């Protein structure tokens, strides 16, 4: 009990999911007005997608997808059907991020990616030819339209100088012009959230959420254009970026911030902001397990009271172990090993404690994340005629995905919290990619 005393304090009880659902929505509705939309920590940025396009652009397209860990190009090609338009990729590659792109600036970080986008272009010998191109940027972006954007500020631990407050398409061309070698235009910039959700449309017209759980954790939704007062209309719908991972950066979650909480952010990239997210992040999530295991053994409860070298590292215990620990079948193999490599040697106990500071953790996430989308979607309950309200999400992310138990947890908890509402998931094959394409392929029957 005196270990399950430490971890008992990740535990949060229905009532506080339902205080942070609430409080998420007032949120959301504040970062909709004009009069507080300026400090409202839930961004709600106006993506540009609207609910009706005039119609497609058949035809092969070149997405990027940049937020990750590894920057992406692929070719997809664009089709239509009786439901409306399909997707596929048909052509793709990573491409490590170096360290001089991380810490330079933004300049030579799109040098670089114009580069990876050349080096694309001649293993697919098609560099001669100039597609529209999507780009999926990963980051909080304020948008002008569906092909301009500024970037309101880095998150996840990107730093590239001067490019925030600036155009991301802009630079994104002042790149490819460095280059000559190439010609590409630059039809539309999206969200990862946004690009998930649209990839799911086409197979379920009743996707109207995006949702990413990786490394990062936002939402992207479909609001009614009354209600998206930074933006002229009220007739429709437009996909509206909530950047829920700044929840709680006026302070909304404060009496539920734990010690290691603070500490991860005391020494993050962005100490002070994307708090909500430092909760469920795989960004965040390992460095959370670290932070609670060396309590452990500085109050003499683990290994002994003796942390390794590498156990007192920052980041040494990546997310992708929190997974497998939660997936060790009851034989510690998969726990021992995992420890080992991380210069220790634990017992039989050790191993049971550290499943279940894990568990702590990962379940803690998963049930704050549940109070987020619990929260976008009786928002969205609230304009709706109907009895049982049927509603899909389209998800993606490292997390939600190989996450043993993550998944449950998080569906469950979502559950409990929408009554009269039919929440269906759907998870995006290659969401980014045809993402991008596909709506770039509605914004090229307008550029093109
Ligand atoms: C301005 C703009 C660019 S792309 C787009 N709309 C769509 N693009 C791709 C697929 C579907 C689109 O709108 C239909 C829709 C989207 C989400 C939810 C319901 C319907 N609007
Ligand atoms: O990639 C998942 C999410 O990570 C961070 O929250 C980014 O700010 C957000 O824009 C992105 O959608």
């Amino acid at each position: 009990t005196l270990v399950e005393q430490i971890l008992a304090e990740f535990q949060l009880q229905e009532e506080d999911l339902k205080k942070v659902m609430r409080r998420m929505q007032k949120e959301m509705d504040r970062g909709l007005r004009l009069e507080t939309h300026e400090e409202a920590s839930v961004k709600m940025l106006p993506t540009y997608v609207r609910s009706t396009p005039e119609g497609s652009e058949v035809g092969d397209f070149l997405s990027l997808d940049l937020g990750g860990t590894n920057f992406r190009v692929m070719l997809v090609k664009v089709g239509e059907g009786e439901e409306g338009q399909w997707s596929v990729k048909t052509k793709h590659q990573m491409y490590s991020i170096p360290e001089d792109a991380m810490t330079g600036t933004a300049e030579m970080l799109f040098d670089y990616i114009s580069e990876c986008i050349s080096d694309f272009l001649d293993k697919h010998q098609m560099k001669h030819k100039k597609l529209p191109l999507g780009f999926t940027f990963s980051f909080p972006v304020r948008h002008e339209d569906i092909d301009k954007g500024i970037l309101l500020n880095w998150t996840k631990g990107f730093k590239a100088s001067g490019a925030e407050g600036n155009n991301v398409v802009g630079l994104l061309r002042d790149a490819i012009k460095r280059r000559g070698d190439f010609e590409m235009d630059v039809v539309a910039m999206v969200n990862d959230t946004v690009a998930t959700m649209i990839s799911c449309y086409y197979e379920d017209h009743q996707c109207e959420v995006g949702m990413i759980v990786g490394t990062g954790c936002n939402a992207c939704y479909m609001e009614e254009m009354q209600n998206v007062e930074l933006v002229e209309g009220d007739e429709g719908r437009m996909c509206v970026n909530t950047e829920w991972g700044a929840f709680g950066d006026s302070g909304e979650l404060d009496e539920f911030l734990l010690e290691y909480d603070r500490l991860v952010d005391e020494s993050s990239a962005n100490p002070g902001q994307q708090l909500y997210e430092k909760l469920i992040g795989g960004k965040y999530m390992g460095e959370l397990v670290r932070l609670v295991l060396l309590r452990l053994v500085d109050e003499n409860l683990l290994f002994h009271g003796e942390a390794s070298e590498q156990l007192r590292t920052r980041g040494a215990f990546e997310t992708r172990f929190v997974s497998q620990v939660e997936s060790d079948t009851g034989d510690r193999k998969q726990i021992y090993n995992i420890l080992s490599t991380l210069g220790l040697r634990p017992s039989t106990t050790d191993c049971d404690i550290v499943r279940r500071a894990c568990e702590s953790v990962s379940t803690r996430a998963a049930h704050m994340c549940s109070a987020g989308l619990a929260g976008v979607i009786n928002r969205m309950r609230e304009s709706r005629s109907e009895d049982v309200m049927r509603i899909t999400v389209g998800v993606d992310g490292s997390v939600y995905k190989l996450h043993p138990s993550f998944k449950e947890r998080f569906h469950a908890s979502v559950r409990r919290l929408t009554p009269s509402c039919e929440i269906t998931f759907i998870e995006s094959e290659e969401g980014s990619g045809r993402g991008a394409a596909l709506v770039s392929a509605v914004a090229c029957k307008k550029a093109c």
